[PDB]
């Protein structure tokens, strides 16, 4: 298994001479995962109260996407981590932090080690969950910073909230800064993690009388509130000069809410303008969005992306090349074709394209192609060379993550 | 390969062979009324002198009544404590069960009541469609269920009809069934006290202290004096009409609502201390529970503990009916006495309640803590620890027995 083989096996044209090769060549790198962050339930207002203030403003200032997914598995944050950090798919069945915690894993860290950058990782709960303490190790993170750095201060569910996650990073990347020392730092947020229980004195939305007592009046306090942290953190990220400085992306790990499954009069909250007809199509776009000193082209992003695709898109902005490295992901700046496999809670050889989403049954030919305006989408060839190379794909990458070597 | 046996086994609860009060109630018809938003530690509080649950308060001299009856609900708490008291298995720790499994065929106590000759029914005055009930009251066997377009739009009361439009409706129902001599079981989900609490100025009846007018636990009061205020009406006309004495009826609230540690401190001292567990959440998951069977010689406290998922089991043996080979994760709280609670969602996996402690984790088992309902901490012994590795795998096996129903199609 090689980097070439892999990308013509998944068939997405590239950019030989991409646009944007380091157009941030020698700026930091950080990147924040924002906690059940769904793009559906994000630029919503609740009785002229913006839930989202801080991203709804960064779309003005930054590339950002409407059709952005998760790839996630059986254990939705660290299967976010584990694919936006290896470029490879989470199993269908094991937890990859668990299970392969104890390799020497090619990652995007290790590469920014390679290329001077000191990396680091930030969460406010125990690095024992999901066997972080052994992960961060294995993907070569230089150090991970867990609820022993953060104290047990202003506890919101059950760890230190996202104020304290960004007021304790912040300063560790202003002497970075400040020494000259290029650095990659990641930021998991946690505050708006079910059940959403936000203390009384800091939700801040009036909710309507249908939200009252309702998991989606819950969620939306909890995400209001992590989205107000976010804006605080960014502000400090502006005023200090590190804004300027850095790459900066923002994404959310996985979706929470079931749209559909919401009661009527709730429906009515979800945010339609970019809405796909097909399920769980629509519910699986995250918010993302990314900031690099001197863009001059900010908008929509077209082509379709996934977690997967975060590093090689971010290591071509940085200027670095990955050469022999294995990325499952593509470069969603340098491509116009690219299609987000999925599994777990879909079967192997399910996609999602930019205008569709393909979904087998018992087999190929009785499985069903819906339309993002929700018609029906003949199974044509095209649709099943991305059905075959979504599964080779996962087999590639699953076979290649279990050869990895062994740390000891 | 999951059985009732092994299910049993792996709780470890003794339950005795030959059940005490077995067929106590044989042949009696079965009413159950689940409270919206009721908690046992805001029940038999007087306000200056007024009473908040009268009704309440009143039935404790006359059935059996818990003290420490916890609530075991997860991501959608209504129809959670609905899933758990019909089908004696947990909810889901990710999905909300009446959704998720409304398409299958799930064995459940109307589902059995109705293999002994009861007819079942459900009521509750606002839209089926809310949480997929219009799919999961077939999926457990109800015969009927009653919703919005049964109870019209007359005094409404929040988003839809008062739980007097409920009692008042549902009754006459009740009264043709006693009178046909058809043996019936009827759920009557209440929802006036749902939150935000809004009930018309000429129902509140108390009058409110300056620290509590215009608040949350104010409009909280008045909410749960109206509902218990028709809950006793109703009583009234099932004792007047001659149900009462041939029925079993059980009360329980489906969930606490209010965070009483997060209260104004002046509020606080509205918190009823008499029965207070010195650990948290224990205490604020504690939900009312009465059961009122005819000739019931033995009223008063019950000593052991219980879940909404443990009235099944207490239910059908009060009726004398065999559960056989069917799974039930809940347990006959009136034949065991060393009977917990398992918790999930807002404690992590492996949390539970038992008559005097509560054990929750951290990272793993032994950077838990057990806290003793006086607040002392309890060391953690090696029942500690297996009632913490019974829980974990009662919730694996509940989970994965529930995900293999079968499908109704
Ligand atoms: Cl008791
Ligand atoms: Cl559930
Ligand atoms: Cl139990
Ligand atoms: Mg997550
Ligand atoms: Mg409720």
């Amino acid at each position: 298994i090689t980097a070439k083989n892999v990308n013509d096996i998944k068939g997405v044209s590239v950019k030989s001479n991409p646009d944007y090769f380091g157009a941030a060549k020698g700026k930091n790198l950080i990147i924040v995962q924002l906690e059940s962050f769904q793009r559906n339930l994000t630029n919503v207002k609740i009785n002229g109260q913006s839930i989202t203030p801080t991203l709804d403003g960064l779309q003005n200032e930054t590339m950002y996407s409407n059709q952005f997914f998760q790839t996630v598995s059986k254990s939705n944050t660290a299967d976010a981590e584990w694919s936006v950090y290896t470029s490879t798919f989470p199993s269908g069945y094991y937890t990859n932090t668990q299970t392969y915690g104890d390799r020497v894993i090619p990652s995007m860290p290790r590469l920014l080690g390679k290329n001077d950058y000191k990396t680091a990782t930030f969460h406010t709960n125990d690095a024992s969950f999901y066997n972080r303490d052994e992960f961060y190790p294995a993907v070569g993170f230089d150090k991970f910073y867990d609820r022993k750095f953060f104290g047990d201060e202003d506890v919101i569910g059950f760890s230190p909230s996202d104020e304290v996650l960004y007021n304790k990073a912040f300063p560790i990347l202003e002497e970075q800064y400040k020494n000259n020392q290029k650095f990659y730092a990641q930021l998991i947020s946690v505050s708006s993690h079910m059940p959403f229980d936000i203390p009384k004195d800091k939700q801040e939305i009036d909710l309507p009388s249908d939200l009252k007592d309702t998991e989606l009046g819950n969620y939306f306090e909890a995400v209001h509130y992590a989205d107000k942290q976010l804006g605080e953190f960014i502000q400090k990220l502006k005023d200090s000069g590190i804004w300027d400085d850095s790459v900066v992306v923002f994404y959310g790990d996985h979706h929470i809410i079931k749209t559909d499954q919401l009661p009527e009069e709730q429906k009515k909250y979800v945010n339609r303008s970019t809405q796909l007809k097909a399920e769980p199509a629509d519910d699986y776009r995250i918010p993302f969005f990314l900031h690099y000193p001197g863009m001059e082209n900010p908008g929509e992003i077209k082509n379709v992306g996934g977690e997967i695709d975060i590093m090689p898109t971010v290591m071509n902005l940085l200027g670095i090349k990955t050469g022999d490295q294995i990325m499952f992901g593509t470069d969603i700046l340098n491509s116009s074709n690219n299609y987000v496999p999925e599994r777990y809670t879909m079967p192997e050889g399910s996609y999602f394209t930019n205008s569709y989403m393909y979904q087998p049954d018992e087999s190929f030919e009785t499985g069903a192609a819906t339309n993002y305006d929700g018609t029906n989408k003949e199974l044509s060839s095209d649709v099943k060379k991305r059905f075959d190379a979504s599964r080779k794909l996962l087999q590639y990458s699953d076979s290649y993550v279990n050869n990895l070597p062994l740390r000891n």
